[PDB]
DNA sequence: CGGCATACG
DNA sequence: CGTAG
DNA sequence: GCCG
């Protein structure tokens, strides 16, 4: 098992599914207290897990697996032995670990404002509505299409969303394309992240497009609440009504195509372990827009996310088995 | 021990 | 601060 | 929390 998730296939359906729950309650629980490296290491123990080819079945098959060490083991033992593990639901149970993951849920507020919200005294979603003032008009978007936001969309509505998106990039500049990106490229069913990466084959024709985008979409009457990154909320048709969906939709030239898609396919784990892989085995620092040697101070062209996994040495993953 | 990804709005 | 992957 |  190799030490970075950059290195191994993940599928998205796997073999550990509660083990690989379990250690992400913790991962974000330790994300809700601003414990960023104990977040990391309980992401890549549950990622290690969905990447196996068989159940763990006993203590002994964590032995010799990278970011498994008393902790993540103890969390595997009494889940094999017991079915549950204690620390897990004192977590699940706890009003700090509800509450913070109920605020940080909402459109335009992280960690830091709940916990500060938390602080204060405040604990439910009616709490908040109750001082609009204290609120940014990013934060009450977020609030009042908290419900709609929470349940996920289809892949059948995402292709309705792309088609209307595409008809206004259409008109913005013709011959700019469309591509999905986000979870539903990894090959989800259903989700949150319906994303759409723009571009045009010619270099340079795309400088200006996402306003002339953004325009053309609102006046269509489909923006709820809103360059080169556009974070969205949408109206979605659904039968007899509509509900509102979280869009993004992203910019890139041509030549730095490549590096977005890469990016906004993820997984979030995937690219953060790509990045440190970059950085830390090759000498290399990558972004969505570029991967650069600082040596020689040059940019690698890319032509196809394959060229960048040949940069960096690596095994050739397609988005299906990024899903770390 | 230091490090933990790296951007844009 | 928020957002993204 | 774990790795190098
Ligand atoms: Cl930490
Ligand atoms: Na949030
Ligand atoms: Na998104």
């Amino acid at each position: 098992m190799p030490a970075y998730a950059c290195q191994r296939p993940t599928p998205l359906t796997h073999h550990n599914t509660g083990l690989s729950e379990a250690l992400e309650i913790l991962a974000e629980a330790a994300g809700f207290e601003g414990s960023e490296g104990r977040l990391l290491t309980f992401c890549r123990a549950a990622s290690v897990l969905k990447a196996l080819p068989s159940p763990v079945t006993t203590l002994s098959q964590l032995q010799g697996l990278p970011h498994f060490g008393e902790h993540s083991s103890r969390v595997v033992q009494e889940l094999l032995e017991h079915g549950v593990c204690e620390e897990v639901e004192r977590v699940r149970r706890s009003e700090r670990y509800q509450t913070m993951k109920l605020f940080t849920q909402i459109f335009g507020v992280g960690v830091k404002t709940a916990d500060r919200w938390y602080r204060e005294g405040l604990r439910t979603l009616d709490d908040l509505r109750e001082q609009p003032q204290k609120l940014t008009q990013q934060q009450k978007a977020g609030l009042q299409h908290h419900q709609d936001l929470s349940t996920p969309v289809l892949r059948s509505d995402v292709d309705a969303l792309q088609q209307v998106v595409e008809e206004a990039v259409g008109q913005a500049l013709p011959g700019a394309t469309v591509t999905l990106t986000g979870g539903f490229r990894r090959g989800k069913l259903q989700g949150h992240d319906v994303d759409f990466l723009i571009t045009h084959p010619k270099e340079g024709q795309e400088a200006g497009l996402l306003p002339r985008v953004m325009c053309r979409l609102q006046d269509q009457g489909l923006i709820l609440y809103h360059f080169e990154r556009s974070f969205c909320i949408f109206r979605l048709p659904q039968p007899g009504s509509w509900k509102a969906v979280r869009v993004d939709l992203v910019v890139a030239p041509v030549s730095q195509f490549p590096f977005a898609l890469l990016g906004w396919t993820g997984s979030k784990l995937f690219q953060r372990e790509l990045r440190r892989f970059s950085r830390k085995e090759k000498g290399l620092w990558l972004n969505s827009h570029g991967l650069f040697d600082p040596e020689q101070k040059t940019f690698f062209q890319a032509a196809s996310e394959e060229d960048i996994f040949r940069h960096l040495g690596l095994e050739y993953l397609p988005p299906e088995q990024r899903n770390a």
